[PDB]
């Protein structure tokens, strides 16, 4: 059986919120989080590792990343294998910007072998990684004004469509007052949602699109 409730933060899976700002870059720290969950299951250690080397160095037609005009989790890490790499947060740090890319393989942090994407629109399948694997970085659609007047409870806004438009990373899942949830980690600071993080209809016929691009890295 799986467990009924899963929190990767109470693993020590899970660093610190961060603030994108009015830059694009979702999709990086999307994907650094998961990358991060992951470093912490097999070295122990848990770092915050640079979305700024995502969005600098993987902006190009290769990998049809944008920058701060937005991108792909899974072309994110396609660029950590291609690169041999990733720095930490502490060596490359967020500016907000686009910028010329200064990665650096003395200060490399992460490394990513392959990456693993889940079935479309399969909640289940999003559960067992969820519950086995570690954080699940995924499409949302976050486009509607609700998603920001959210403070807490679970977010269940039927506007929201499976027109995916941000990425986020679902740190765990379980059920709040009868309604079952996935517990989402955005990259808008603490003052976003319930500190920074949000709970989405879990078992909603793939509400906001929530299971329709799931993936992780694996070190
Ligand atoms: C985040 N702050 C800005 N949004 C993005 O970067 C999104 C995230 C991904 S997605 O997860 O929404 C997605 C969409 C369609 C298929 C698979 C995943 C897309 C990305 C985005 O807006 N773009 C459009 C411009 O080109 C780069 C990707």
């Amino acid at each position: 059986t799986l467990p009924d409730t899963v929190d990767w933060r109470e693993k020590g899976c899970v660093t610190e919120v961060k603030y994108q700002g009015s830059c694009g870059a979702c999709w990086a720290f999307s994907a650094v989080g998961a990358l991060e969950g992951q470093l912490k299951l097999k070295t122990g250690k848990l770092i915050s590792l640079s979305a700024q080397n995502l969005v600098d160095c993987s902006n190009e037609e290769k990998y049809g990343n944008k920058g701060c005009g937005g991108g792909y989790m899974t072309e994110a890490f396609q660029y950590i294998i291609d690169n041999g790499g990733i720095e930490a947060d502490a060596s490359y740090p967020y500016k907000a910007m686009d910028e010329k890319c200064h990665y650096n393989s003395k200060n490399r942090a992460a490394t990513c072998s392959r990456y693993i994407q889940l079935p479309f629109g399969d909640e289940d399948a999003l559960k067992e990684a969820v519950a086995t694997k570690g954080p699940v970085s995924v499409g949302i659609d976050a486009s509607h004004s609700s998603f920001f007047f959210y403070k807490s409870g679970v977010y269940d806004d039927p506007s929201c469509t499976g027109n995916v438009n941000h990425g986020v990373l679902v740190v765990g899942y379980g059920t709040l007052d009868g309604k079952d949830y996935w517990l989402v980690k955005n990259s808008w600071g603490l003052n976003f949602g319930d500190q920074g993080y949000i709970r989405m209809a879990r078992n909603n016929k793939n509400h906001c699109g929530i299971a329709s691009y799931c993936s992780y890295p694996e070190i």
